[PDB]
């Protein structure tokens, strides 16, 4: 199907997306950023779709229809829910835009966390396949993980929301390589999950594992625990799932590979945007979504940020020894903030 703008996709159905594209490239990732929009549009994907439980649904039954767009459809529901807290501003921007061009608000969340990703360098080659039809119910609450989870719930919660295995909790975790925390410390917004927030790469899984050795912020705050670097916030689900035995050595895996990351990542992002649907109903418009950009420069593609070594690293994964990266050059660096989107 030619589109009226001249590209090539396989249904004409997807040609309208191109419009979307437009529209949200401009009027909501500020010219194709991978930033704070973007970062939000990405963390709605799994707030909206982790939010089913064929668990529930043989005992009290409605469990939620995942990837349904409920978390927008009933907004002023869902997002007081704790754990989706911030989400009532990334609703609120996204609604717009759902409103005027008449798509699902299931396909639309899908549509912007694969276009955000294709903006962050590093990103893999994004789906996307719409299909989702309107949720006519709100999600339960209890769903989406909590930073003061342990491993064993987020482990069983992921598994009922999916079949995800403990390896597949720690891919779609790499999320967090292009993320920042607005609410967990009360004094300070945007402080990022590692020192390279608009790169997807493995910084993230480099980073937990240093020794946590000061507060980012202010201290005691209830799902934080120290970081190894300035400017760096490090949740408790997050540094203990790079330390416990089940999911170390596949933390330590992505370290140093890049194809791995990439490859896992692209999976299992497609496999959350599908949860409650049946893929074999939905209509690929991947065509649609711009082709992701390399990490730009000649350098390593994991590192140790400067003034640190592999001695700061707490050795987890018994099998394989932590790799031999470089250190960078110069004193130890503060992470800068990426501000929250306004309203
Ligand atoms: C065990 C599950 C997870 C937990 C406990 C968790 C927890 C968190 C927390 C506490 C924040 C900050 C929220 C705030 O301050 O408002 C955060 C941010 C984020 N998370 Fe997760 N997360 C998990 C899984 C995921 C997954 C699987 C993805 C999606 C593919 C994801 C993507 C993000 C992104 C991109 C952000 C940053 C949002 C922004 O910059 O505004 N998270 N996560
Ligand atoms: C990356 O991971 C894949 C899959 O486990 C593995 O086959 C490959 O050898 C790893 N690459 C590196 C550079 O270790
Ligand atoms: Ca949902
Ligand atoms: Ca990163």
């Amino acid at each position: 199907a030619t589109c009226a703008n001249g590209k090539t996709v396989g249904d004409a159905s997807c040609c309208a997306w191109f419009d979307v594209l437009d529209d949200i490239q401009a009027n909501m990732f500020h010219g194709g950023q991978c930033g704070a929009e973007a970062h939000e549009s990405i963390r709605l994907v799994f707030h909206d779709s982790i939010a089913i439980s064929p668990a529930m649904e043989a005992k009290g039954k409605f469990g939620g229809g995942g990837a349904d767009g409920s978390i927008m459809i009933f907004d002023t529901i869902e997002t007081a829910f704790h754990p989706n807290i911030g989400l009532d501003e990334v609703v609120a921007m996204q609604k717009p835009f759902v409103q005027k061009h008449g798509v699902t608000p299931g396909d639309f969340i899908a549509f912007a966390g694969a276009v955000a990703l294709s903006n962050c360098p590093g990103a893999p080659q994004m789906n996307f396949f719409t299909g989702r039809k309107p949720a006519t119910q709100p999600a339960p609450d209890g769903l989406v993980p909590e930073p003061f989870h342990t491993v064993d719930q987020i482990i069983a919660r992921v598994n009922d929301a999916g079949e995800f295995d403990e390896l597949e909790l720690v891919w779609m975790l790499s999320a967090h390589s292009v993320a920042a925390v607005n609410d967990v410390d009360p004094t300070v917004q945007g402080l990022p999950f590692d020192s390279t927030p608009g790169i997807f790469d493995s910084q993230f899984f480099v980073e937990t594992q240093f020794r946590g050795t000061l507060f980012p912020g202010s201290g005691g705050n209830q799902g934080e625990v120290e970081s190894g670097m300035a400017g760096e916030i490090r949740i408790q689900t997050d540094h203990t799932l790079a330390r416990d035995s089940r999911t170390a050595c596949e933390w330590q895996s992505f370290v140093g590979n890049q194809s791995k990351l990439v490859d896992d990542f692209q999976f299992i992002f497609l496999a959350l945007t599908q949860l409650g649907q049946d893929p074999n109903a939905m209509t690929d418009c991947s065509d649609v979504i711009p082709l992701s950009k390399p990490i730009p420069g000649n350098g390593p593609f994991s590192f140790f940020p400067p003034g640190k070594s592999h001695s700061d690293i707490e050795q987890a994964c018994a099998e394989t020894p932590f790799p031999s990266l470089v250190t960078l050059p110069g004193p130890a660096t503060s992470v800068a903030r990426i501000p929250p989107h306004k309203a």
